[PDB]
């Protein structure tokens, strides 16, 4: 079980993740959440999203040489959250000024001119509520979009419009 | 206004349910939770799952002429929870004696000699955790099998065998 | 054919009991009776005792979040028996091992340094003869003190001292 | 690397315990702590508290037929902590709802109108800092008085008043 009402994260072992080798810790009460998109293939069933999670981590580990998938959590259009590096290990997703002070969540797919289903938007807001409840996220946490932090099109134009609608979105 | 720590649920509108004709209430803090299986087809994608939700509601409303789907919540093997009568409305799932005082959640499928996948079990447990967060369920709620309350094989041997290991299961 | 001498019992509705939420039945005939004391204050009138009964129910139901007062019957210093969960419903008075196979009667007060008057003692024994008549108790039932079954000072040094002299007492 | 910033606990062997026969385990980190008192006499020297611990134990084991002494740890007024079932094994101290999700620390003695001496409160508080340091307790663990989760006068009026002042006490 997980501490408080904390919404159905699919664990690493369930999507067949390679073992992590990342060691850097994340200071517990984190303030920021940077939302990005993978720019990869999109996904809408648990079978196909688990495979997509394997494909992303694979690229990050086998090819780029990283210690594990770059993001802290991945989200599928199947409307489920996939455990990446987690709440405790510093992720590699928004650059050296932002990786140690934020949580990186990534929507699997390319949302430049595609919008994610409400069930995926629901899963993320629910993952974020679990964040607070847990202590990993500061109650007054701010959500930034990848592009407000690094020069890039991520999280896609259409995904980007939505996150401004968000209660916690700053700047 | 605000707000749901709680968890993520596929709402009535999203799986295209007919409107509820129900108006009888469940007194605010609920004590018992009854677990059953639908004994119908199983499901593993948001698409097919939403379809089953309708087939089940359809059968309840059109054929048995109930005011709405009999369960408060339905669980899919796609790992999602589908909204039924919900937290406030009394359901029709376990007899005139247990319906006024419990929440009936049902797994879509027949678990007589088949087991539900980990993500479905995780969705159900998460759903209940959300229940006490809302104050809909007692912190000390009690889970019961459908067979413990009325003569039926529901929730199916394999699933019944599993829920007995649940922290809140009571004789 | 016709009736036994049972009813010197003050019914729930007479002492203003809150509605019960318990549903687990006892299998009759019951073999054991476990004697305890509330460790609280006493009462020697039907007036104050109906009060006392209400307060210990309020504790069990409001503070502890229990379906009902934990004892099957409560005995007054006024010589009257007060209905608790009664003969057919499992109480919550001596733990998971003993609750399903026994009836828990409790003397309202603290008998560590007081003996309960004869009329309280009389009330209790006549309650027992009764149980046998109705068929609720085995004719050869055994009485155990609360401290013989759980670590507590209940039923009180003096009353404990009193019950070990009883015909039906055992180990 | 040098166990462990933790505290000074008197092990079973040292107080001559009977071999535990307890097999059920707790899931670390534990979230709850229930403070109780033994309701017996106190002890104020390593010599006497060690024998008091055996007294408490033989009662739970010989008289009550339990696998081992019911508490996870016992606090003496000699200012020392006696190893009970410890951090990993499920205790038998507050019913089936709390035994599997809490650690039971018992103060040897009756505290209805006796306060424990500073060095006993200090030992209890130290033992808890210990439990967090080892990951046996959640850093935000909650403390509960015995009488807050079950019907008893435990931990005694005076001790009850003290613990309610604690940084970790919750309703
Ligand atoms: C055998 C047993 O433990 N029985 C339970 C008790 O634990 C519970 O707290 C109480 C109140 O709802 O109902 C009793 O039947």
């Amino acid at each position: 079980e997980d501490p408080p009402a904390c919404g159905s994260i699919v664990p690493r072992r369930e999507w067949r993740a390679l073992a992590s080798e990342c060691r850097e810790r994340l200071t517990r009460p984190v303030r920021y959440v940077v939302v990005s998109h993978t720019a990869g293939s999109h996904c809408d069933t648990p079978a196909s999203c688990a495979q997509q999670a394997q494909n992303v981590q694979s690229y990050h580990v086998r090819n780029l040489g990283w210690c594990d998938v770059g993001y802290n959590f991945l989200i599928g259009e199947d409307g489920l959250v996939y455990e990446g590096r987690g709440w405790n290990i510093k992720g590699a997703h928004a650059g050296p000024t932002w990786n140690p002070i934020s949580i990186g969540i990534s929507f699997m797919g390319n949302y430049m001119n595609r919008v994610p289903p409400p069930r995926a938007l629901r899963a993320a807001q629910n993952l974020l509520a679990c964040g607070v409840a847990l202590g990993a996220l500061r109650s007054n946490y701010e959500v930034k979009g990848h592009r407000d932090v690094q020069p890039t099109l991520s999280p896609g134009d259409r995904l980007y419009e939505i996150i401004q609608t968000w209660s916690h979105y700053r700047a």
